[PDB]
């Protein structure tokens, strides 16, 4: 295996090394506005080295945006792609690429055979061309590497089966800033090109200017270069017609010929297209060649892309006709005339690589590397989009649950095959594409319409709902006695029980375990751990007394907690935001234990009176002028006092101090070590009363950011053996810190209100001397080095933090564990921040055409890991990555992929077993199983099982680490007949595994197997 740690990366272009270099001054550079005027030799093209030209017709059509999938699919993209098939048809030399599969399936699907053997056939031809084959064009900033591959393997399966093609080439010209999560899992998924396009302005001229535009892109720690795709930056301001003929766009916008008018559309530049005529047709190629000749300066081949295209165009039959005469005339002129020296023609995005690469392997060409991300993009002057990294954060969170969800209802359904009137398939694809849906760039970034985003979480929400169905009968299933099983397919025999999601304060959406003598004595749960290792975690229950004890199914006590139901009011009468006690409904904890990929079954029973293996927390209320908080039959009763600093510690993990306020003020990692400071504090940021406001895109603060003014918070205080907590009102954000004997967890109930034009964020501050140095997470799959830069503005230092982010010194080191995408920053050494909601009057001038004032109570969750990292064997300074410790790791998966809990629906559970997987392999703790998959029906002869095994990198810092077992993924099944490496979305066999064995990844990398069934 390649080290990932300890050999720095020798490539051309390092972004972070850029960044450091680059001056980032905004200067007009002409009608190039961001650049300079380019000039070229007019003798560098003759008869014996022509400049090829590519135009590329294209189509951008966003399945969601200012109106729903469905809305723009009736009103746009159906007429776009019957149009197409129609223009393309009837037209063999004109060309036409397509991105979104989401919206082709569903045309598709709705056409009649006969024009299905027509589409089929201009596929075939090569005149339709899918590009990248995802259901969508995915967000990269906030999205999860594991829904990137998912959205790209529910498109190009499709693809596969119905159209017989997977694409090799991606066009992705809209997110906003690129991410190198893309190549890493394209190119582990056959690509060799792919396409980009919104890169900050500075950017584009720094590579323009180096002819650095195409390169080969890498990973930050990849020291050989096997992760490396090739990649085309466009050079311009946008994909339109305008910024994509060369450098002038008075001049390209004359070559869109749906701005003549009755399109009614127009050139903001005020010169409207003509019509090329045998008059014109000289002077029109002129100008265009020459635009297109200065665009050839910015690259290094005789090769050139010219897409011609824009949202939602292709339209019209009319329009159609428009841009393809007139290109042709452009074309049979041009190359007709030697003069130029040129060859132009409609190509696909294919043609123009392939024409690139031969032209690299004719020694006209050597290609540059480079590393880094495309973080974080301004489009013009300080107009940085780091706005969406928090936009509509109840719908971000929201996909973070909907991620594990399906991950748990593929792997726990994928041991067994179903018959087809179980459902199990149909409602999987509906999970699949509903999540994979949203990972669209209007989607997760939280920049579409308030009717937009409500179809997108009532789509979500239909997914969680098939999920549950699916987990729910594959448990029934794993643990009931097999001649005892007696499914039906449209019963509920187990209700999920999640605590964190839509969670406490935001919906009451679990189920109490009603038990009592005249009822019901006793009660299963279940719970699940999709990861490949034994895993503990606690886990809770309401319970309609607090009289229950816990036992397994061997009937072995259990140690439990119970502690009371608390809601947090906002008293309209009082004026105070305070916690009320449920009098019926309490809380039961215990710690389940639970095989690798497996199951485990408790039993909940109720007593008469105090169970000798259940304890019960005490309960403090900090404020002045307390009332009574009864508490039902709970036996412990609530004590009061006035504000004021308190510590704790639970089992033998840290002990934590907090201020009166109710917040962290330091952490002691042992009984005999230093109190750490550590301070939580919340503040806001406003919006700019002239000049550019912040939008759903945007953030333009007015200044740094100031504390929120917090009064005197009521803190509840709640301290049990096993679980203990504090917990803050404070305004907008309830504040928890929960300790179970590790790393706190925070939640936040973020609920901003009526506070117009204010962003809220949570910061920590520190004495760790980071300087100007922090680390964040690009997709969940790396964490990638940051430096704080003070000649850009303080949005520009605002990155993604997807799910996590740390700061250290040469001995301690600081990490936020987040189970949502938010945006952060480190601002001043010692500090991170997190962005916890947004609520902004204005649109911000990118066409969504409204301010974020939906906003709806959110429960955000972390977890907060400080430690010694002295003895940490890390990356030199020069080495642009980072790695999380073990300790951090597991934190995250805490988070995002927590045990799921099943709750038995009926009295009486005939047949029920104790365990699922106690025979399962127990992986290292840096190895996922990140996708099991089963990939064929019941009655495929021959069963194909899929899996994503990644493993991560985890610092040494001189634990042992020892007895784990070596996971063979294909023989998880029975009577494996065949084991195969493919790629990441299973498509394409590489490699036939001798012995059937799967062999495990090294560090930093992911791989795919199939496992084949007799
Ligand atoms: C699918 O495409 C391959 C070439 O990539 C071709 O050989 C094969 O016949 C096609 N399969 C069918 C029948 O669709
Ligand atoms: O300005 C950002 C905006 O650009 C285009 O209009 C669209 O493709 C949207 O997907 C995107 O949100
Ligand atoms: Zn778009």
């Amino acid at each position: 295996c390649q080290d990932v740690v300890q050999d720095v990366p020798n490539v051309d272009v390092q972004m972070l090394e850029l960044y450091d270099r680059m001056s980032f001054k905004d200067i007009d550079g002409g009608v190039w506005k961001q650049g300079w005027n380019i000039k070229y030799d007019p003798l560098k093209y003759n008869a014996h080295h022509k400049l090829k030209v590519f135009v590329v017709p294209h189509s951008h059509n966003d399945p969601g945006w200012i109106q729903t999938f469905e809305e723009y699919y009736q009103h746009d993209t159906k007429h776009i792609l019957s149009n197409a098939l129609r223009h393309l048809h009837d037209n063999p030399e004109m060309k036409f690429i397509w991105a979104e599969i989401s919206y082709f399936a569903r045309f598709y699907h709705d056409l009649g055979e006969n024009k299905k053997l027509q589409m089929k056939s201009i596929v075939k031809n090569g005149q339709l061309e899918f590009v990248t084959g995802g259901w969508v064009m995915p967000d990269e900033a906030n999205s999860h590497w594991r829904n990137v591959l998912l959205q790209l393997t529910e498109g190009q399966t499709w693809l596969k089966q119905f159209m017989n093609v997977t694409p090799t080439a991606s066009w992705a010209i809209a997110p906003f800033g690129h991410s190198p999560t893309m190549p890493y899992i394209l190119q582990k998924s056959g690509f060799k090109n792919m396409l980009i396009q919104r890169t900050h302005y500075s950017v584009k001229k720094e590579l323009a200017q180096q002819r650095q535009l195409e390169f080969l892109w890498r990973q930050i720690w990849d020291n050989k270069g096997d992760t490396a795709l090739f990649t085309h930056m466009m050079p311009f301001y946008s994909y339109d017609i305008p910024h994509t003929c060369g450098p002038d766009p008075k001049v390209c916008c004359q070559f869109d010929f749906k701005r003549m008018g009755s399109f009614g559309l127009s050139c903001p530049w005020k010169v409207p297209p003509r019509t090329i005529s045998d008059q014109n047709v000289a002077a029109r190629s002129d100008l265009l060649v020459d635009q297109w000749k200065k665009k050839a300066e910015l690259y290094r081949t005789n090769v050139l892309l010219i897409p011609l295209g824009d949202d939602f165009r292709f339209k019209q039959n009319t329009e159609w006709d428009v841009q393809r005469v007139n290109y042709e005339r452009l074309f049979e002129h041009i190359n007709s005339q030697a003069h130029f020296n040129v060859q132009a023609q409609f190509g696909t995005l294919q043609e123009y690589f392939d024409a690139v690469h031969q032209a690299e392997r004719a020694g006209q060409a050597e290609f540059p590397t480079l590393s880094g991300d495309f973080f974080t993009y301004a489009d013009r002057s300080d107009n940085y989009w780091s706005g969406y990294y928090t936009s509509r954060p109840y719908h971000k969170r929201m996909d973070r649950v909907l991620m594990h969800y399906v991950r748990a209802a593929e792997m726990l359904s994928a041991w067994h095959s179903w018959d087809g009137m179980a459902r199990i398939e149909e409602r999987l694809e509906q999970a699949r594409r509903e999540l994979s849906l949203f990972q669209h760039h209007d989607g997760i970034t939280g920049t579409a319409k308030t009717h937009v985003v409500v179809d997108y979480e009532q789509r979500m929400q239909e997914a969680l709902k098939a999920c549950q169905m699916v987990m729910q009968q594959s448990v029934y299933r794993l643990l009931t006695k097999p001649s005892i099983y007696s499914p039906d397919f449209s019963f509920s025999y187990f209700t999920l029980d999640d605590s964190r999601w839509p969670g406490s304060g935001v919906e009451d959406s679990r189920t109490t375990i009603i038990l009592g003598e005249d009822i019901l004595p006793s009660k299963h749960v279940v719970m699940h751990n999709t990861l490949p290792h034994w895993r503990e975690q606690l886990v809770d229950f309401y319970v309609s007394s607090p009289f229950v004890s816990v036992t397994d199914l061997a009937n072995n006590p259990v140690e439990a907690q119970v502690s009371p139901v608390w809601s947090w009011h906002h008293d309209t009468l009082t004026k105070t935001i305070h916690p009320q006690g449920s009098t019926t409904k309490y809380r039961i904890i215990f710690k389940a234990r639970v095989p690798p990929m497996g199951l485990a079954t408790y039993v909940l029973t109720i007593s008469d009176s105090k169970p000798e293996h259940t304890s019960y927390a005490s309960n403090l209320l900090l404020r002045k002028n307390p009332t009574s908080l009864p508490l039902g039959q709970y036996p412990e009763d609530v004590k009061f006092g006035d504000p004021r600093e308190i510590s704790l510690r639970v089992g033998n993990g840290p002990t934590l101090a907090f201020s009166e306020q109710g917040l962290l003020k330091s952490i002691q990692l042992t009984q005999d070590s230093p109190h750490v400071p550590v301070h939580f504090k919340f503040l806001k940021y406003g919006v700019r009363s002239h000049g550019d406001r912040s939008g759903a895109y945007l953030f333009l603060p007015n200044g740094p950011a100031s504390p929120v003014e917090l009064g005197q918070p009521v803190v509840l205080v709640t301290k049990g053996k096993l679980e203990s907590s504090v917990s803050v009102g404070l305004p907008s954000v309830v504040h928890q810190t929960i300790m179970r004997g590790g790393a706190p967890e925070i939640r936040n109930l973020v609920d901003i209100g009526s506070l117009d034009n204010t962003e809220i964020v949570m910061r920590l501050e520190t004495h760790i001397d980071s300087g100007d140095i922090f680390y964040t997470d690009l997709n969940g799959l790396q964490f990638i080095k940051r430096r704080r830069l003070d000649k850009l503005p303080l949005q520009a230092n605002y990155y993604p933090i997807p799910s996590g982010m740390f700061i250290e010194d040469a001995n301690t080191r600081l990490t936020l564990l987040t189970g949502q995408p938010l945006g952060g920053s480190s601002l001043a050494s010692g500090e991170l921040e997190i962005m916890q909601d947004r609520r902004l009057a204005s649109d911000d001038e990118r066409g969504l055409g409204q301010g974020v004032l939906d906003n709806k109570p959110v429960l955000h969750i972390y977890r907060l890991v400080l430690e010694k990292v002295n003895n940490c064997v890390r990356p030199s300074k020069l080495h642009p990555a980072g790695y999380l410790t073990s300790a951090a790791h597991k934190a995250s998966q805490s988070l995002l992929d927590p045990l799921d809990k099943f709750i038995f629906a009926e009295n009486e559970w005939i047949g029920a077993q104790g365990q699922f997987g106690g025979d399962h392999p127990s992986a290292r703790e840096d190895l996922d199983v990140s996708v099991m998959r089963r990939l064929t029906k019941s009655s495929a002869k021959t069963q194909r099982v899929g899996y994503v095994l990644h493993r991560t990198n985890l610092m040494q810092c001189g634990t042992p680490e020892e007895h784990t077992q070596k996971l063979d993924v294909c023989h998880l099944l029975p009577n494996v007949a065949r084991c195969e490496r493919t790629t990441l979305t299973f498509l394409q066999n590489l490699e036939h595994l001798d012995g059937m064995v799967a062999p495990e990844v090294c560090p930093m990398e992911t791989a795919a197997y199939v496992s084949s069934h007799s």
